[PDB]
Parts: structure tokens; C-alpha cells; sequence
């Protein structure tokens, strides 16, 4: 994702080089360009304004019209602004002694998968995961989390047809018991649309199992729909962070960009490919540098 953006960005950057001291008139064509370049990435024209008057404010700050090098400071303040867009700092959920976290989001959303790839991320850093099939209606998605978590070496828990919360509640309860179990990653029903009775029963089941953090899982390639999946689950449920899925894809990459300011929701990690290992925490700073063409 991200490829023509940056190729734009690193092309209005470049446009400043070899000209001495820039004027204003030059200034303000750049910053028309960069708000260009993020419009046509499919951010819309609020995020897309306050990120230029971030840059222009910083630009000026760090005296662009006087400097012998402009492209360099203009580099680092879209260098600033974009790392700030996509979250500032890297940011993961909390852990504490126990944890019980819901995965949520759409079927082709690449929730199950990421699951399965949490845990294994997360019995590397020392925890003992539990996975969560909780889908109630459905065998066949409870048996594909079954069947990756025995491929990363983590137990799973599938629900019956039809099982009540509280039933659920007391099954995850003993067996996270009898296993010592110190995480529980609970992959929620998947459905191709928003559907009422789906998201009355994941609200229920929220309300019976308590989970610390919600995690909204979006495929990034699907563009602004991945903010209207995000406010749909936000308003009927209530999400605390983001997963954001094949990043590696083609698409445009303003959802990314435009989720801050949007959703108001950190973005906690980023699949960057099939591997198993392709679950990685996401680090704005290493995104921002990467589409200005810095960096690996
Ligand atoms: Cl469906
Ligand atoms: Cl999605
Ligand atoms: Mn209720």
C-alpha cells in the first residue's frame, strides 16, 4: 500500500531541490501539492488540511523560506506530521496479571488468522495464551481456529451451537484455570456484513465477559469502508485499538493515515504478510520514514 502517495510526496520534495531559497509563492505551491498527493490517497479534505497546516506551521517554525536546503526541512516536517497521523508514538494493550481480549471485525478482515498470530506473538514474549472460537453458529470457523492454533503450538476453546454467554464465561474460566492461562484471546463471530443480531450478541457477550481491551481487526485494502466498519463497531460494541491487515496489498492509504483523527483509536498492529510471523506491533515512525523513502 502506499506506493503511488509515496512516490507522489517524494516527488513534491524533490521539485525543491537545486533552486537556492525558496519564496512563499514556492511554499504554498508545495503545501498545495502535499494536499494533493494525500487527497488523492483518498484522505479527505479535513485530515488532509490540518496535515498541511501542521506542516506549514512547522515548516515555518524551522525557517524554510531562509534555509539553502528547503526540500530537507519540508522532508521533516511531512517526516513529523505523518508519523504523528498515524498514531505518534507505538502504543500495544496493556498487560496485567490476567487478560481477556475480544477480536473483532468482518470475515475477510483477516481476523482468525490474526488471532492465532497474537497468541503466537505473545507466548514468544512469555504469556500463556488461550484462543476463543466463539462463534456460535458457525463449525466450520471454530474448526479453522482450532486448526491454526494447533499449528502455533496454543490451545483453543470452541463454543457450542447455540451456547449461552454465561456458559461460555464458565468453560473459559475453568479451563483458563486448569492451564494457567494469563491471556485470552477471544475470536468473535466474522460475517461479510454488519448484521443486528451479530452485533446484539457481541454486545451481550461483552457485557457477560468483560473483556479489557476490544480489538477491531480491518483489512487496509478496503480503503475508507475500513472507518465505517470502525464507527459501525465502535457505536454498537465499543472498540479499544486497531489491527490493521495486509498493509503489503495494493490499495491507496488514507484509512491508516486518517484513523487517528478520525476514530480516535491507536493502532496497535500491523500485518505486514502471510508468514506466521507476519503480525508485527505497528511504529508510525518506521511507516512515516519508509513512504519518504527513508529507512529499509
Ligand atoms: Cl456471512
Ligand atoms: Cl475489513
Ligand atoms: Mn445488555
Amino acid at each position: 500500500m502506499f506506493q503511488q502517495l509515496s512516490a507522489r510526496l517524494q516527488e513534491a520534495i524533490g521539485r525543491l531541490r537545486g533552486r537556492g531559497r525558496i519564496t512563499e509563492e514556492d511554499l504554498k505551491a508545495t503545501l498545495r501539492e502535499i494536499r494533493r498527493a494525500l487527497m488523492d490517497a483518498d484522505v479527505n479534505l479535513e485530515v488532509a488540511r490540518d496535515f498541511v497546516e501542521r506542516v506549514r506551521e512547522e515548516a515555518l517554525g524551522k525557517q524554510v523560506l531562509e534555509s539553502l536546503t528547503p526540500a530537507e526541512v519540508i522532508l521533516a516536517t511531512v517526516y513529523e506530521a505523518l508519523k504523528e497521523a498515524l498514531g505518534g508514538e507505538a502504543r500495544l494493550p496493556v498487560l496485567k496479571d490476567r487478560n481477556l481480549w475480544f477480536l473483532v471485525g468482518l470475515q475477510g478482515s483477516g481476523k482468525t488468522t490474526t488471532a492465532a498470530k497474537l497468541a503466537l506473538y505473545y507466548k514468544g514474549k512469555g504469556r500463556r495464551p488461550l484462543l476463543v472460537a466463539a462463534d456460535t453458529q458457525r463449525p466450520a470457523a471454530r474448526e479453522q481456529l482450532r486448526l491454526l492454533g494447533e499449528k502455533v503450538g496454543v490451545p483453543v476453546l470452541e463454543v457450542m451451537d447455540g451456547e449461552s454467554p454465561e456458559s461460555i464465561r464458565r468453560r473459559v474460566e475453568e479451563k483458563a484455570r486448569l492451564e494457567a492461562r494469563d491471556l485470552i484471546l477471544v475470536d468473535t463471530a466474522g460475517r461479510l456484513q454488519i448484521d443486528e443480531p451479530l452485533m446484539g450478541e457481541l454486545a451481550r457477550l461483552k457485557e457477560v465477559l468483560g473483556p479489557d481491551e476490544v480489538l477491531l481487526v480491518l483489512d487496509a485494502m478496503t480503503g475508507q469502508e475500513a472507518l465505517s466498519v470502525a464507527r459501525a463497531f465502535d457505536e454498537k460494541v465499543g472498540v479499544t485499538g486497531l489491527v490493521l491487515t495486509k498493509l503489503d496489498g495494493d490499495a491507496r492509504g488514507g484509512a491508516a493515515l486518517s484513523a487517528r483523527h478520525v476514530t480516535g483509536k491507536p493502532i496497535y498492529f500491523a500485518g505486514v504478510s502471510e508468514k506466521p510471523e507476519g503480525l508485527e506491533p505497528f511504529y508510525p515512525e518506521r511507516l512515516a520514514g519508509r513512504i519518504l523513502g527513508m529507512g529499509d
